[PDB]
DNA sequence: GCGATCGC
DNA sequence: GCGATCGC
């Protein structure tokens, strides 16, 4: 699933298969992802988040140490 | 300031 | 250990 978001006001897209960590941050769903060997950070407003990312968020929470 | 991650 | 990164 492709996640579309804005990074410094510019459109960006990341596949869920590259996403690492996902968490709720206020009104946003924050995430980190693998950007060809480097950590990338992105955020999408929760109301705009696709289902696949919201499902990953749920899983992340249930299993957080 | 909000939550967490994660660079250094 | 501490502080920048992400949007606002």
């Amino acid at each position: 699933v492709k996640v579309k978001f804005k990074y410094k006001g510019e459109e960006k897209e990341v596949d869920t298969s590259k996403i690492k960590k996902v968490w709720r941050f206020g009104k946003f769903v924050s995430f980190t992802y693998d950007d060809n060997g480097k950590t990338g950070r992105g955020a999408v407003s929760e109301k705009d988040a696709p289902k696949e990312l919201l499902d990953m968020l749920a899983r992340a929470e249930r299993e957080k140490k």
